[PDB]
């Protein structure tokens, strides 16, 4: 019971960008205003993309705390009859559904529920001051989240598809068929899913019709546009009627291409202006080619004072793998810590070649990425990483080029532990982890992103029998063949692996950057050159051992399904160690001080470049060559391989999950700060570091549209009710 649940204690810390700010100037502070508004515009979208109720119960507690601040509701709870104990577990749990925009974590796709009786909290809400100014729509709103609010039957408990999931992304009667034959419907007529939903019902007679929802502002409607419209229409697909709709989330979309507009007339260059056109482009029509056109603009805009990103990106959360949630950020850039990430960019080119994999894999032509540190005044969305890889475009990957961004104020919060709160670790271990876990994070992420993301080659062939690679002379290194395998037209990443595509390239990613730091040159670049660096090697190793042994905790062994991607990302590297044994990894279990069931990991810091550097070269070099070629159920036998977990000896997993389950450690909530406009001046509005700081963070977060957005999230959750 202590899954599904967010524990009252639970840490939470505020983004320093206090500093940050206030080097902008007065135009650039406008221009942050306004992208920051779109931003958090378009991240309530999150809501329809994650639960049925997720708009509910945003729009429930959005009119409590826009009534009542959370101290002036505490005088009313207490009066009713809850302790304090349990009114911060209802603070805590609106702070979860603000930070997650939904009742499901981020990190883990896992449903979590108040922490008191359902009965208690009727009673707060019915009798609370937005309860006696608006009784039909504060009733109404808990007649319907009511019970799904508290709900935690089996099938509601993770998001995924069947009837033994939760998502949005698809109908209640979707099945993951449906999504590969949708799948194949989009390929073949070479549109994007980035921005669709798919929802399949049927008519009086039983024969399923599939319906393909783009988002955007228009709708049915006929407009200017034609690239979108032409494909407005019904389908013959393998006897199956196929539609594709668009003006999903249309009055949130709206809402978001005003603040676009407006950050427009405030843009630094013509690069910035042409982007925002182009995205104003993809969010009215719903042109994935339009966000293309836009993100090609953006790459091409290098070392910016304001960086910014916005739109449907990623699709970590889409069961299927290739639907992407709306975020967007605001960030100023740190030309303090970015020095040390442009002088890796110098030599990338040069730490391209040393690894594993021949230069026939690798990107023909090797384009200056643009690697910027930043600080982070707003990220709406779901979550917050601590480093990005964008456009996730492959076709604009290996034309214009790509960005990378390590989020500086992000890792701050992050660089907080306590000695105690480390598990999983020997005493002498605990030392070398807390003084380099640190400067060994900003070694990984930006090998994760630079050499990681940012390397590969994948091989596709046109409509005429011609490759971008040359075919008599690239040779499967594996094999010792010619390739057979490639990326026909229309086919992606994301499109041909799915269900694993997500969490293979984060282990490509993760194991380079784990290759590449035993260089003493990429150390140099860092500044440790000496016995300081092969700390931070060893740390960063044991790091990634632990997190592997960690990541346990979001696997579900009733569904053998992973729910996050990064983690089961190193449980493969885990085992992937464990695989070349010769003593390199060992997980052996113990009892702790208060006599619960415990385990320990052991490292060796000799046989990391004679024992780890080989076995995981080799382990590169096939992940690499079944990547550019494509080739699917050999990447899935390989990789589904490691990702299986079993108590099989001398590790026995399944019961370590237990003892990771029974000591498990909740990742903290951020509070983000907000910008206000007066007259001409741009402020910063910062908050405590609290479940309340973030209430109070949110119900300050859109000062005029309060009312309005709580109406739009509502009626758009009433109209698709029907689904689930
Ligand atoms: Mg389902
Ligand atoms: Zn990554």
């Amino acid at each position: 019971d202590t899954q599904y649940i967010l524990p009252n204690d639970i840490g939470v810390s505020s983004l320093d960008s206090r500093e940050a700010f206030r080097l902008l100037s007065p135009t650039e502070r406008l221009y942050a205003y306004h992208l920051s508004r779109a931003a958090w515009y378009g991240g309530l979208a999150v809501l329809l993309q994650t639960s049925p109720e997720a708009p509910y119960i945003y729009a429930l507690l959005s009119r409590l705390f826009r009534a009542q601040d959370p101290d002036q509701l505490r005088q009313h709870a207490l009066a009713e009859g809850l302790t304090e104990e349990e009114y911060q577990a209802f603070l805590v749990y609106a702070a979860g559904v603000y930070s997650n925009m939904g009742n499901y974590k981020s990190f883990g796709d896992t449903k979590f529920v108040p922490n008191l009786p359902k009965e208690k909290l009727e009673r707060v809400i019915l009798g609370s001051e937005a309860a006696q100014q608006h009784p039909e729509e504060v009733r109404g709103l808990w007649q319907t989240c009511g019970e799904l609010m508290f709900s935690l039957e089996p099938r509601l408990r993770h998001l995924g598809l069947g009837k033994e999931g939760i998502t949005t992304y698809f109908s209640g009667n979707c099945t993951m068929e449906d999504a590969k034959l949708a799948q194949d419907f989009l390929d073949s007529q070479n549109l994007s899913a980035y921005n669709t939903r798919l929802f399949k019902e049927v008519d009086g007679c039983g024969k399923p019709y599939y319906e393909v929802r783009l988002a955007s502002v228009l709708g049915s409607e006929p407009s200017l546009d034609s690239e979108v419209t032409s494909k407005l229409k019904s389908y013959e697909f393998r006897g199956s009627p196929f539609q594709v709709t668009r003006g999903d989330y249309a009055p949130i979309l709206q809402k978001v291409v005003e603040q676009l507009e407006k950050a427009k007339a405030y843009a630094a260059n013509s690069h910035q202006g042409q982007m925002l056109a182009q995205y104003i482009e993809s969010f009215t029509q719903g042109s994935i080619e339009a966000h293309k056109r836009g993100s090609r603009f953006w790459i091409q805009d290098k070392g910016p004072i304001v960086e910014s990103y916005i739109g449907f990106i990623e699709s970590y959360r889409d069961p299927f793998g290739s639907r992407g949630e709306f975020e967007g950020f605001v960030a100023v850039v740190n030309k303090a810590m970015s020095a040390k990430f442009e002088r890796l960019v110098a030599s990338a080119e040069q730490l391209l070649k040393e690894l594993p994999w021949p230069p026939t894999f690798e990107k023909d032509k090797f384009l200056t990425p643009d690697f910027t540190s930043l600080d982070v005044l707003t990220f709406a969305g779901s979550g917050i990483p601590a480093g990005i890889n964008i456009p996730n475009y492959d076709d604009l990957r290996q034309t214009e080029g790509f960005k990378n961004v390590s989020l500086g104020n992000v890792l701050a919060v992050a660089y907080a532990t306590q000695r105690e709160k480390l598990t999983f670790l020997e005493e002498d271990d605990k030392d070398l982890y807390i003084l380099w876990k640190g400067p060994s994070f900003d070694v990984q992420v930006g090998l994760h992103a630079l050499l990681g993301h940012g390397s590969g080659k994948l091989f596709v062939q046109d409509e005429k029998g011609a490759f971008n690679f040359d075919q008599e002379t690239v040779i499967n290194p594996e094999t010792g063949e010619q390739i057979q395998s490639w990326y026909r037209c229309g086919e992606t990443w994301d499109s041909k692996f799915s269900t694993i595509a997500s969490s293979y390239e984060e282990c490509r990613a993760e194991s380079v950057g784990l290759y590449l730091s035993l260089h003493p040159q990429v150390l140099e670049i860092f500044g440790f050159e000496g016995a300081d660096a092969e700390d931070v090697i060893y740390v960063n190793w044991l790091n990634m051992v632990r997190a592997g042994l960690l990541a346990l905790e979001f696997y579900t062994p009733e569904a053998f399904n992973w729910r996050q991607a990064h983690m089961q990302a190193r449980f493969v590297i885990l085992r992937v160690l464990l695989e070349a044994g010769e003593g390199l990894v060992t997980i052996t279990p113990t009892t702790g001080s208060d006599g619960r069931p415990d385990a320990r990991v052991r490292l060796d810091r000799s046989k990391i470049r004679s024992v780890g550097k080989p076995a995981l070269e080799r382990f590169l070099r096939r992940l690499q060559v079944l990547k550019s070629t494509g080739d699917v159920a050999g990447g899935r036998a390989l990789y589904e391989g490691y990702a299986t977990v079993t108590d099989a000896p001398p590790e026995s997993f399944l019961t370590l999950r237990d003892t990771v389950l029974l000591r498990k450690e909740s990742r903290k909530l951020i509070v983000q700060p907000n910008t206000r406009l007066e007259g001409s001046d741009v402020q910063l509005l910062e908050y405590e570091a609290s479940a309340a700081g973030l209430i109070r963070s949110f119900s300050e977060r859109f000062p005029e549209d309060g009312p309005e957005l709580e109406e739009i999230l509502t009626q758009l959750a009433t109209a698709d009710a029907r689904f689930w």
